[PDB]
């Protein structure tokens, strides 16, 4: 167990905060008559209800699509159909006819299976509203049906009557197909081809243009409707992404009341009679070509053909006889939990001996097993340079990075790709002849009941590993190598559970409510494969606690707000509080971070005394956030090349606060047409070791956001969850102890960014809270006998009753303002004297020093 923590309030606070909660009559619960009996010192302190179908109408040629606004500029603002139609025409049949690299390019595409099925795919999309593309992935379903389409309303002089969609579930997809695209018409993105993925879009032109988005882009600009788009192109619908299954629902809708529109549907070599039967029994259009036959091995097979040793239910314990002794009792050593990274060195020295040229794909779960698998590569010389090129592949590296896994290498040097599963259907790399396959999946596991965030290694499917095994029989007869016991595979799952399953759906039921199609079960209900109940009442539940949703379940000012901002509502909501405590630019940097990987470079170790330096002694990575802002956006004041100077020198990942910076910008932008002041979002300079009560307050918002991930600190890295279990400090905190020197907290309360389940509970991105802080935004349930109180049933304070029922009054109090302030955002210009007492209250109590805490000693 652990004592009840002393919070030392001096006696003009408590008194300054009895005076506000009477100033604004509020019902404060009194002391209990007796202990034992503790009451709950909690203040619990609407429109007509609505099914509706998203609006659609066809390209028009004064009518830009992409920003959903008229042309009243320009020669295209008069000008009629046929006149662009013949311009577009005329301006393609001449760039053929000049560029010879364009021509080769051409020449390249007329050679990928897809293209002998274009008279058929063209002839089913204009005679049916919905059909499915079937067929092996490499085949350019992705890249060249909808240039196929496009060139096909062009070359028939009816450009200026088409404008494609198309949906990629992945961000990297949706930027880097618009890039190969564009290339592939001799053009860089913002021409024919473009891409608007979520903070980040370069806007193709208004006629004959694709647009390649992510789903929820698309939802968010569904608002209006898919006005002035004639195909609609939803793409890799077999990997079952969330948003993808959700678009498919109003899709459908959509087909049935407007059948002019067309959508098409494009898929691997799955069963997609799922999706035919959904789709009112559409065709289904089989694409095919050149395939070789594969040899697939299995982990027995690997380790007896290398004759593997390795070091110091279980499938690798099960083990045929038509096997060697030494080859079961080795695989019996293996751990499945991990990958094992030494016999797939031994596989890379086996492929050499067999004397065949080609290229080889690891499948690995993430950027650690890449990372962990390059670093334990490059250790040996014989991985290097001279003999073998080998490239990361996953979704947080640079396009440039990612772009080199296509470029072909000299002879004599082996093109091995370490990658996720983005190479599994998504992307096909050539010259692949060798697959070595762990088997595994990474997955985003989210328990709501504990609020665990588990990036698990889960096996993969049987469809996974067949898809896996296919990659390598596209050049050559070629082998596959499964990390996984004979015995295992029988035991893997069919299918993949897919997301809709698991995964929260408040996101998704905004989406529904801001775009009026009824009730969020009642919609649900329709998806191809329906969420389990429970998802459906915790997102009902998550969105009546933020009171996006009323009692009647309709969408409330707050909740529209909350809907429009591309970020966790309960990270949304945070950034309104932070509008009016007029610190809005520091919560939306916080806010947009969260979108993208940390900005510093530590790889997986401790961090240094310059990453450790920007948390001054506020022992919060929060503010070293912030800090690495404050003094990034000052070093770019000295032109680009000072910028890539001060990142490198202070080992900085330049990429990602520029992106996040961009995306602050954008989260900055959606409050203001929301009505919120130009002056509540102003870049306020902050010191992180002087006082600061715009960074005070800031921090006290956190709690807020990150709730309820609050934790107690014991001794050293070990801490205390709200389920009363043992967790570490993550090693890239700077709150976590460089070598054996225990840091001294002046509060043992930490509120953190993600929960993180391994082989232990791992809290990252920690901010220290005083225990004010803890009682005002970081708890829900508080409980008092008179002397002591009980914060959510895991962690006990010792404070005046007066003064704890006096801070969870004024978290109602704020929760009120919250509600009148988005009735009406621009209040927070004048508030009433009232309004004002309060806010300064918190203000007051968000200070380290009204905890008696002074964080320069
Ligand atoms: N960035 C790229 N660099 C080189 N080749 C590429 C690139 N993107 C796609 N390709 C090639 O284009 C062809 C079609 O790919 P794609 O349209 O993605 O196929 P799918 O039908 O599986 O979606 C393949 O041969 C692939 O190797
Ligand atoms: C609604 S639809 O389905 O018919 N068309 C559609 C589809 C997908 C995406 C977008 N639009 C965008 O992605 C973006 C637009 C702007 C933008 C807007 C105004 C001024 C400046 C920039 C930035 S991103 C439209
Ligand atoms: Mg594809």
């Amino acid at each position: 167990t652990v004592e009840p923590y002393k919070v030392n309030l001096s006696q003009d606070l408590e008194h300054q905060l009895q005076n506000v909660i009477q100033e604004l009559n509020l019902e404060i619960v009194p002391p209990p008559e007796d202990p034992f009996l503790p009451v709950v010192l909690n203040l619990g302190k609407p429109s007509q209800r609505q099914i509706g179908v998203v609006p659609w109408s066809p390209p028009q040629s004064n009518w830009n699509p992409w920003t959903s606004s008229n042309i009243d500029e320009g020669p295209l603002a008069y000008a009629t159909p046929e006149q662009i139609s013949m311009d577009l025409k005329n301006e393609l049949m001449y760039q053929l006819e000049q560029d010879h690299d364009l021509q080769a390019i051409l020449q390249e595409r007329e050679l990928l299976p897809v293209k002998k099925f274009e008279s058929e795919i063209l002839e089913a999309i204009s005679q049916n509203s919905v059909i499915i593309i079937r067929g092996a992935t490499g085949c350019g379903k992705t890249t060249q049906v909808p240039q196929f389409i496009l060139d096909d309303f062009i070359q028939n002089d009816r450009a200026a009557e088409c404008n494609i969609v198309v949906t990629q579930p992945r961000r990297i997809s949706a930027v880097s197909v618009a890039e190969r695209v564009a290339y592939e018409r001799g053009e860089e993105p913002g021409k024919s081809c473009g891409y608007s993925v979520r903070f980040e879009s370069v806007l193709p032109r208004p006629h004959a243009s694709i647009m390649f988005c992510t789903v929820g882009v698309l939802l968010r600009k569904l608002e209006a409707g898919i006005r002035g788009i004639s195909h609609v192109i939803v793409d890799e619908i077999h990997e079952r992404d969330i948003n993808t299954d959700f678009l498919l629902v109003v899709l459908r809708d959509v087909v049935q009341a407007y059948p002019e529109v067309r959508i098409v549907l494009m898929s691997a070599t799955i069963d997609t009679s799922m999706f035919c039967e959904y789709f009112f029994n559409c065709p289904i259009i089989e694409v095919y070509g050149r395939t070789y036959p594969v040899q697939e091995y299995f982990l027995e097979d690997c380790i007896q053909m290398t004759h593997f040793v390795p070091p110091p239910a279980n499938c690798n314990l099960i083990c045929g006889d038509e096997y060697g002794p030494e080859t079961r009792m080795s695989m019996a050593q293996l751990n499945e939990k991990e990958t094992p990274f030494e016999l797939i060195e031994a596989l890379l020295k086996y492929i050499e001996t067999l004397n065949v040229p080609g290229a080889v794909l690891v499948f690995l779960p993430g950027w650690n097993l890449i990372y962990t698998m390059q670093k334990h590569l490059e250790m040996n010389p014989h991985f290097g340079s001279h003999r073998y090129q080998i490239l990361p592949l996953h979704s947080q590296i640079p396009r440039e990075e990612q772009r080199k896994v296509f470029d072909p290498v000299p002879s004599g040097v082996t093109k091995v790709i370490l990658s996720t599963n983005i190479a599994e259907t998504s992307i096909t790399i050539n010259d692949v002849v060798y697959v070595i396959d762990s088997c595994k999946q990474k997955v985003k596991l989210f328990t709501a009941h504990n609020n665990m965030t588990n990036y698990a290694t889960v096996w993969a499917s049987k469809t996974n590993l067949e898809q896996r095994k296919g990659r390598a029989g596209r050049v050559r007869p070629g082998f596959c190598f499964h990390l996984c016991s004979r015995a295992r595979f029988e035991r893997l799952e069919t299918h993949m559970t897919p997301e809709m399953f698991r995964t929260p759906l408040h996101e998704i039921a905004l989406s529904i409510k801001l775009l009026r199609l009824g009730g969020i079960g009642q919609f649900l209900a329709k998806a191809i494969e329906p969420p389990p109940l429970d998802a459906v009442i915790e997102a009902e539940h998550t969105l009546r606690e933020l009171d996006a949703l009323d009692a009647n379940d309709e969408l409330t000012p707050l909740g529209r707000i909350l809907a429009k901002l591309p970020i966790e509502p309960r990270f949304g909501k945070m950034m309104i509080m932070g509008c009016i405590f007029y610190v809005g630019d520091a919560v939306c940097t916080i806010s947009a971070a969260t979108c993208f990987p940390e900005p510093f470079i530590s790889e997986g170790k401790r961090l240094g005394y310059v990453h450790r330096n920007f948390a001054g002694n506020r022992f919060s990575d929060h503010v070293a956030l912030l800090s690495v802002f404050q003094a990034w956006d000052d070093a770019r004041m000295g032109g680009e090349e000072a910028e890539i100077r001060f990142c490198e020198h202070k080992r900085l990942n330049m990429a990602t606060l520029r992106m996040t910076w961009e995306a602050k910008v954008q989260l900055k932008e959606i409050l203001i047409n929301s009505g919120f002041p130009e002056d509540c979002l102003l870049t306020q300079v902050f010191t992180n070791t002087g006082p600061d009560n715009n960074l005070d307050v800031v921090i006290s918002l956190l709690a807020f956001g990150v709730y309820p991930n609050v934790c107690y600190h014991k001794e050293k890295r070990k801490i205390l969850t709200t389920e009363g279990r043992n967790a570490l400090i993550h090693k890239s905190s700077v709150n976590c102890p460089f070598s054996s020197q225990d840091m001294k907290y002046p509060s043992p309360f930490f509120v953190f960014g993600e929960k993180i389940r391994t082989r232990a509970i791992s809290a990252k991105g920690m901010t220290l809270v005083t225990p004010l802080q803890l009682l005002l935004f970081a708890s829900k349930k508080v409980q008092s006998d008179g002397q002591i109180v009980l914060v959510d049933d895991w962690i006990r304070l010792q404070i005046s009753h007066e003064a704890a029922a006096c801070i969870t009054a004024l978290r109602a109090a704020m929760e009120a303002l919250v509600v009148e302030v988005t009735k009406q955002p621009n209040i927070i210009s004048q508030l009433d004297p009232v309004n004002e007492h309060m806010l300064n209250m918190i203000r007051q109590i968000s200070r380290p020093s009204a905890a008696g805490i002074n964080l320069m000693i």
